[PDB]
Parts: structure tokens; C-alpha cells; sequence
């Protein structure tokens, strides 16, 4: 590369920084969305009607056009090339910045060994909830509702592992009327949250909420409550499950705490192998590097097809996602 | 563009932002050092000698790959082809990480009018020093000298506003032996360090500093001394003068505090005007939305120039920096 080129390859690299940052914070603000709506807006307007300082709502812009997403023309903000995609995957740079950001900018302190105990990195936990929220949905439910439409029975009771929001047992009770649903989480505002909504939605007495850990599910005790199900369904955590030898325990675990369960449709991202740096999809680099900075095992999809024997399952089905890195929905029995 | 482009050009963005982060944190990790001296390293040595977690560390050069800044080559890491430019500006990309991420990253809080009270974001005020020292080194220091070398004559006393580390003023006592130097600071914790790094560099009889607003600067109390001042210097916070009312009074007050003030020199970034957004240039973007967002003034260029005479001073030399947006030193009088 010329000097030249060189130069503008930094000033973009130096740019994205803020544009990446602003595409989840657009989302947020709900800027997107007006986009989407009428491909395009008047920058005062927006920032008067959502009562937001102004100088930097067009810095917001400004920082969206830099890289090509937006463009600026007078007063008026449009849809740029780049539009589409970067909407699409919204909720992807959300996680990255606004969710995970504090652990990427710490990074000189989150290498050396010496820093590397107790609580050393700090994440936004509503904010990465916020955007798992989507994440879930616009990743993971083609697949997790391709799974649903083979599971060749009906499902009287379903527990889903990680309930989190209860969006998905609620979601499950709406297309199963009369299904009953159980909540597993390991956080008591997850269950306070989920219980609310399920209310709200007038599902209260259709779905229950158990605080409990997913890893060793042997000490929660709702056995009889985990002897009626039989859809198990666990999404976005399982790589929590390992290293290997962890897994494959709390694989068996969860086998001998659910004896009725038929299916196991369990779905997550996983390490890739062998992609050129220069060639990297949207989020891998940051699902992987972010797990090696926290220190926290990610599995590739050949290591979760090794264990699942061991661990007392059989693979019958796999759907390949599209495309959050490499990932995928197993359904197990 | 295709939608394979926009598919490439969004992961960029996501990429860029890691590779950005990396940046810095490679600049004070020492690798790029190591990579500039030798053209390579090797991943498990470097993190082995640096102690560092070694999954994370080849996170950081995976990153710093995926843009094209280092090639990875099996177990080593090579400069790539944007290696020179971004080893070049790496403190102003450590600037937007390590010192103002918090900023950017939370863009959707620091928006709203509502919000805008009181501490409403939070900056890293030692990494903004650690970069600032290499900014004001790299950018400034050669704009800096050359006006040193112009002055027309040899100070005696001379004053720094916005002193931080006492540095500027330790340089300047090295080449003009027995000059007297005084620091204004408003930060205590500024003062407390630069004292203690002018003792142990032996300048502890030669310079002193005061805490003190530059801003009103009639109020400081400095036992007389600043009528003794010949040479006033002020780097990287002229802005904070501003807006224009504030700036003409700062600088009255200057002239009137600083009676046998020959030469003030004068440098700062300023606000740019009419670049296009697919255009803007290294640092530029961040410093203007990060001042939009925290709510303070910067001025352009023109602004300065049209606001000396009214201030009380003029203007005899000015110095372009080359490229940090833009900025300038003036040779004030
Ligand atoms: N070991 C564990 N046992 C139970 N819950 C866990 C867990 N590890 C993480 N969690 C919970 O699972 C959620 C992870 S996010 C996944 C949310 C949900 N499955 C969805 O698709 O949106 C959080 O609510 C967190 O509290
Ligand atoms: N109004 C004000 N009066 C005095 N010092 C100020 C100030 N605003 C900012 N500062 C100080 O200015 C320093 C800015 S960093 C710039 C440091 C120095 N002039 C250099 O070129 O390297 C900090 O220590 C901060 O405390
Ligand atoms: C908390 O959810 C996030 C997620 C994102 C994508 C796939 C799986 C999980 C992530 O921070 C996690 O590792 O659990
Ligand atoms: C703290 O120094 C920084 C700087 C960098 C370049 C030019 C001017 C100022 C910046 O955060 C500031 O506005 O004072
Ligand atoms: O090994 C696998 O690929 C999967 O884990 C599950 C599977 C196996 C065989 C046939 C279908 C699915
Ligand atoms: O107006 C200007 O450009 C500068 O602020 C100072 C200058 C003016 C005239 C000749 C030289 C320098
Ligand atoms: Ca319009
Ligand atoms: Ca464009
Ligand atoms: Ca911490
Ligand atoms: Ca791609
Ligand atoms: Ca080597
Ligand atoms: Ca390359
Ligand atoms: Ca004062
Ligand atoms: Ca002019
Ligand atoms: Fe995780
Ligand atoms: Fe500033």
C-alpha cells in the first residue's frame, strides 16, 4: 500500500471505533428504527422529540457516516450503503460496546497474569441483557422453531435453562396453549423479571420460575416439578457447561434430573477453527477474544459433537445458524 | 454495493473496533515497540517475558490482523501493511480506547437532556495522561521548539498553564540552565505528581507550582511571581477558554496577571470545518463528538484567530501540526 492508502485505512479503523459504538446506541435511542420506517430523518427534529443534545446527536450521525452506514445531507440524515446490514446486526455491536465494552478497553490490564484474580473485568450486565434480548431472537429462533416443528410429539411441560426474560417459555405457551413451563435461573432479578412478564402476560399460572444453577442442577430441589417435563430447551449458555470433563457431568446431571425429557434442543455459538484474520465474520472476534480475556472456555462445534455420548445424550438433528459466527441448534435425546 | 461488500464492510466495522482497542493496549503492553524494532515477534515469548494470558494475547494480534495492522505467520506475529501509520498514532487511539471508551460507550446515557447534569460520564484521567505525554511529544514538541528557537530573546521566568507532570517545564529548564519555571495547575493531584517528578529529577530548587484555575487566572495567588514571568507556554487545553465571551476575558486577565509576558505560546487541537464524513482524517471525529458529548466548546481555527486582538494580544507566528486534525501552536506577544 501507498502512504495514502495507509492513511485511510487507519482514519477508518480509528472511525469505526465510534460508528460501532453509535450503531447501538442509534438502536437504543430508537434512531434505527425511524430509518427503517421512512429511510430517512431530520436531525433536530429526532433530537428535540426524544429531548437529546443536539450537538451530539449529529455527532452520532456524523460517526454512522464516516464508515457508510448513514448518510448526512443538510439538515436530513438517509439510509447508506451499508444500512441494512449494519441494522441487521444491530444488537451484535450493542453487545460489543455498550454490553462488553469495559473488558475490551481494559485489555492492558486484563493480560497480565498478576491482575488476573478476583474480579478483574466489569461487564454492563443489563446492557448485554438488552441485547441477548434480540440476539436470541433474530439469531437462534429460525432454528430453535425448526427444531420445535420436528420434535414429532406434543409437549406437556417444557423447563428451559437460563430463563432469563421468560420470553421464550412464554413464547412456547403461545403456540402450545396449555403447555406448562418452568424457568431455571441462577439469578433471583431473572426471576423477578421473568415472573412479572409472565403475569403481565397472563401466563402466571402456566409458568413457574426456579432459582438454581444449570451446571449442577442436582442441587436444586423441584424434582417431581422436573419429573413432569419433557422439552428441555438451553440457549446462549451452553458453553458455560465446559471444560469437557465439567460438561459431561452436567450433561448426565441434567439426563438423571429430567427422566422424562424427550427432546434437548440445545442451541449457542462455539469457537470457529481456521478462518483468515482478514476474513473474519461479524462477532466471532469478539465472542472469542472477549472469552480468552475473561478466561472462559469456548468449545468448538466438534468438541460439543464428542461429548454428547459420554455425556448420556444422542444427537439426532443439527441446524447450522445464520450466520452469528459459527453456531447451531442440536436436538438431543 | 453488493450485499457480499456490505456484508464485508459491517464486519470491518465490528473488527476495527477490537483492532482499535488493541491499539493501545499493544502500544503499552510494549508490543508494538518490540515490532517496530524487529519486524516480528513471537507470540508464547512475548507472553511469557511479559507475563501476560497467552489465549488473550494472541486475541490482541488476532484483532490488530484482522485490519491488516500485523500479519500472524504460524507462532510469530510480522508488521503488516498498516503497521507505520498506526504505530505512528497509536496514543490517539489509545486516547479514544483506555482514556475516553467510557465516553463513547455510553452514548445512549450521556444523550439525553435529562442525564445531563452533575457527573454524567466518566473519563480514565490516567490513561488520558499516559497518551497525552506521547501526543504532546509526537504532535507538538517539534512546532514547540521551533517557536522556543524564535523567540528573540532568552526567558528568565517562565510559566505553564495546564502544567500536569511538570514536563514541558523540565525540558525547557534543560535548555536554558538556571531559567526559573512555575506550573499552574487546577488539579491538586497534577500539582502533587509534578512536584514530586521535578525533585527527582533534580529541578526542585528551579521549579515550583501553583494550584490554580487558568481560567481565572486573576485569582491565583503565586507570592508575586507571575509579574516575573517572560515566556507564558499553554498546550492541549486552550479550548477550555472558550466560549468566545469567556475566551476574550481569559486572555485579558492573562495579559494583565503576566505584565512582562514577551512571547505566549500557544498550541491546541481545534474544530475542523467541512471535511467530508468519508473523509475525516485520524483523531478528528473523536475529539469533536467527545467534546459535543461532554458538553464542551471548540473552536475552530478562525475562531482563534479572530479572537486575539480583542484578547489583548497578537498573533505573530503560527505553526501548522502535521496531522493531528488540525491543530497549531501561535507565537502570541
Ligand atoms: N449456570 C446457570 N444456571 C442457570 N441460569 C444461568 C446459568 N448461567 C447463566 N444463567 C442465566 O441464563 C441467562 C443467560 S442469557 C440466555 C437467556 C435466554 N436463554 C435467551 O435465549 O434469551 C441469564 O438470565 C443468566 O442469569
Ligand atoms: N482551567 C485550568 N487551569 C489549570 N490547569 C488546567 C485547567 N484545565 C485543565 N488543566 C490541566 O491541564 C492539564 C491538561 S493535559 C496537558 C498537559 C501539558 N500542558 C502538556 O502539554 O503535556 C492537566 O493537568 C489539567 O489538570
Ligand atoms: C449473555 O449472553 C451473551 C451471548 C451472546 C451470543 C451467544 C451466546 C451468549 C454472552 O455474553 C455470553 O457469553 O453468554
Ligand atoms: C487531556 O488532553 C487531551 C487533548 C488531546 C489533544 C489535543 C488537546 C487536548 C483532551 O482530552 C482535552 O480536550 O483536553
Ligand atoms: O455429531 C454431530 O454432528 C451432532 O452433534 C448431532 C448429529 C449427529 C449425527 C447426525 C445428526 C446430528
Ligand atoms: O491570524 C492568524 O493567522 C494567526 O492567529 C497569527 C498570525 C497572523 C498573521 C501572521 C502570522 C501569524
Ligand atoms: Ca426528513
Ligand atoms: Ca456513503
Ligand atoms: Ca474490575
Ligand atoms: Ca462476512
Ligand atoms: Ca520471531
Ligand atoms: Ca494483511
Ligand atoms: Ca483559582
Ligand atoms: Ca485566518
Ligand atoms: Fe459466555
Ligand atoms: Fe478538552
Amino acid at each position: 500500500v501507498s502512504e495514502a492508502q495507509a492513511r485511510r485505512a487507519v482514519a477508518d479503523i480509528f472511525n469505526s471505533t465510534l460508528a460501532s459504538s453509535a450503531i447501538g446506541a442509534a438502536w437504543e435511542l430508537g434512531a434505527l428504527d425511524e430509518l427503517r420506517e421512512n429511510g430517512k430523518l431530520d436531525v433536530s427534529d429526532f433530537a428535540v422529540r426524544h429531548d437529546l443534545h443536539e450537538p451530539a446527536v449529529v455527532g452520532m450521525f456524523t460517526a454512522l457516516a464516516s464508515v457508510g452506514i448513514v448518510r448526512r445531507e443538510g439538515a436530513t440524515v438517509v439510509v447508506g450503503p451499508y444500512f441494512d446490514e449494519a441494522n441487521h446486526h444491530r444488537s451484535l455491536f450493542h453487545w460489543l460496546n455498550q454490553g462488553s465494552g469495559e473488558l475490551f478497553r481494559r485489555m492492558p490490564q486484563v493480560l497480565p497474569n498478576e491482575n488476573r484474580t478476583g474480579k478483574f473485568y466489569q461487564l454492563d450486565a443489563g446492557a448485554i441483557s438488552y441485547a441477548c434480548r434480540e440476539i436470541s431472537e433474530r439469531y437462534f429462533d429460525p432454528a430453535f422453531w425448526a427444531a420445535v416443528d420436528g420434535l414429532g410429539y406434543t409437549p406437556t411441560t417444557v423447563a428451559d435453562l437460563g430463563s432469563g426474560s421468560g420470553e421464550r417459555l412464554i413464547q412456547i405457551a403461545r403456540r402450545f396453549p396449555g403447555v406448562r413451563g418452568l424457568g431455571v435461573d441462577i439469578a433471583d432479578g431473572a426471576i423477578a423479571m421473568a415472573e412479572k412478564e409472565v403475569a403481565a402476560k397472563g401466563f402466571g399460572d402456566q409458568i413457574s420460575f426456579v432459582r438454581g444453577d444449570a451446571r449442577t442442577i442436582d442441587q436444586v430441589s423441584a424434582r417431581g416439578e422436573f419429573a413432569e417435563v419433557d422439552l428441555l430447551t438451553c440457549f446462549m449458555m451452553g458453553h458455560d457447561f465446559w471444560p469437557r470433563e465439567n460438561c459431561v457431568q452436567t450433561l448426565r446431571k441434567l439426563r438423571a434430573a429430567f427422566p422424562n425429557v424427550r427432546r434437548f434442543l440445545l442451541g449457542d455459538a462455539t469457537r470457529t477453527v481456521g478462518i483468515p484474520d482478514r476474513e473474519l465474520p461479524v462477532f466471532t472476534l469478539g465472542f472469542e477474544f472477549g472469552h480468552d480475556m475473561m478466561g472462559e472456555y469456548l468449545p468448538t462445534l466438534d468438541e460439543w459433537d464428542g461429548v454428547f455420548e459420554e455425556g448420556g445424550w444422542r444427537c439426532v438433528k443439527k441446524h447450522a445458524i445464520d450466520s452469528l459466527s459459527v453456531s447451531v441448534v442440536f436436538e438431543l435425546e
